[PDB]
């Protein structure tokens, strides 16, 4: 029940020169396919000219002209052509309302499908979704390409492009174009083994069902521990909770991966414009997750965060330099799936600041993702001090998923 009406693509106002800069080694831990989305919704307010399409165009060249590398060897990278942002203006038939609490459920019309298939360079790297509803509510669904820039990046880019609607000046510091910061040393050295690189433990007994449910939680109980930092502590209850609730046999390996921002850890200059996230790979068998104390889990997760230090991240860096190519080390979507999981944090992120002069937002969260294996942490927007669990997991489980209750 959702119809597009405009599809434009958007050239910033002034030159911005273009020269093609380098990717990060980093950057290259993704498939040539695929694209991070999300989405961020307004409800309607007693003013006028709520979200104007000339004005949030007229500002879209105007955050441009900053971050001019979303409009554009044997190594990828997509020079800076200023050939166009696309931005699409859909039209809905429906009441923001009637939503209730946004559980992400496949229903994908809020973003478009694109196709790389007719080449990789030929359509640029990010859309933007303005869909308008009956009610005057809007939602605007962002898809940025992982090898560009991570989470931090394109937020910080989205709260350019709400102060610079706003009438407001740029945010922060001003986005750093150069990735030689997250070069490699000379001579490469790498120093530790590392598992984040190695294959998940798959090949387990085959799984009977395929199909998959998505839940949403609410946890006002985090006041407690029962004997570090809160993630820490929460992914090993989330993860423990998941190990005991699939049944797996005691012996098989199962895989923690952690994303984990390596701008303040490492020396990165502030502005960094692409990802700079690590992994945190903690393995354990199912039945040590299931048979020990949750101290066991959360010690084991504590250690896979608490390896990552500057040798460490470096010596990643290194060991990606040695290698053939690097996008053949980049596991996914295939990995996401049991015995693995997958926890991240949105709850320290600024993903409710973006103001474009109309207010903040009601809700943004996920959409349309490789659904199983991923859990999601983020912050409730009525602001009672409550935390969100998006999960999503096969339908046997998520009913034993139950116990994260029962501390
Ligand atoms: O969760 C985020 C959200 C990004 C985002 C934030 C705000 C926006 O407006 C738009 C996108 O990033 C991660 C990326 C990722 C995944 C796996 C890794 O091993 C390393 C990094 C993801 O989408 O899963």
């Amino acid at each position: 029940k959702i119809e597009v009406k405009d599809s434009t693509m958007i050239k910033p106002s002034a030159e911005t020169p273009g020269g093609s800069l380098w990717l990060s080694n980093l950057d290259l831990l993704s498939p040539a396919n695929y694209h991070t989305l999300s989405v961020h919704f307004y409800s309607h307010d007693g003013s006028d000219n709520f979200f104007d399409a000339a004005g949030l165009k007229e500002s879209l060249s105007r955050a441009l002209v900053e971050f001019y590398p979303y409009a554009g060897g044997n190594r990828l990278e997509i020079d800076c052509n200023n050939e166009g942002l696309l931005l699409v203006e859909a039209e809905c038939d429906g009441a923001l309302d009637e939503l209730g609490d946004f559980a992400p459920r496949p229903e994908l019309n809020l973003i478009p499908k694109v196709d790389y298939s007719r080449g990789i360079s030929t359509y640029p790297l990010m859309v933007f979704q303005l869909t308008r509803f009956k009610c005057g509510g809007v939602a605007l669904g962002v898809a940025n390409e992982h090898h560009l820039s991570d989470g931090v990046a394109a937020l910080h880019f989205i709260n350019t492009w709400a102060h610079l609607s706003r009438g407001a000046p740029a945010p922060t510091p001003l986005p750093h174009f150069d990735r030689s910061s997250l070069s490699a040393r000379n001579p490469p050295q790498p120093q530790f083994s590392h598992a984040e690189y190695q294959p998940p433990p798959t090949l387990e007994n085959p799984l009977p069902h395929t199909d998959i449910a998505h839940s949403r939680f609410k946890l006002t109980r985090d006041q407690l521990n029962s004997l570090y930092s809160t993630f820490e502590v929460l992914a090993g209850h989330i993860w423990r909770s998941v190990c005991i609730a699939r049944g797996l046999p005691e012996g098989q390996e199962t895989k923690l991966h952690i994303p984990f921002d390596g701008r303040g850890r490492l020396q990165l200059p502030p502005g960094f414009f692409g990802n700079a996230i690590f992994f945190a790979t903690p393995i354990a068998t199912c039945g040590e997750i299931e048979s020990n104390s949750l101290n066991y889990a959360v010690r084991r997760v504590s250690d896979g965060v608490s390896r990552l230090d500057e040798d460490y991240l470096r010596s990643s860096i290194d060991f990606l330099e040695l290698q053939e190519d690097i996008s053949k080390l980049a596991q996914g979507a295939h990995s996401f799936r049991c015995p693995n999981l997958w926890v991240i944090s949105w709850v320290w992120l600024p993903i409710y600041e973006p103001d474009f002069g109309w207010g903040k937002a009601v809700y943004m969260g996920p959409w349309a993702a490789p659904f199983e294996g991923k859990s999601y942490l983020l912050p409730n927007p009525e602001k009672d001090g409550s935390l969100f669990v998006s999960i999503t997991l096969h339908k046997q489980h998520m009913e034993r998923f139950e116990k994260l209750f029962y501390e």
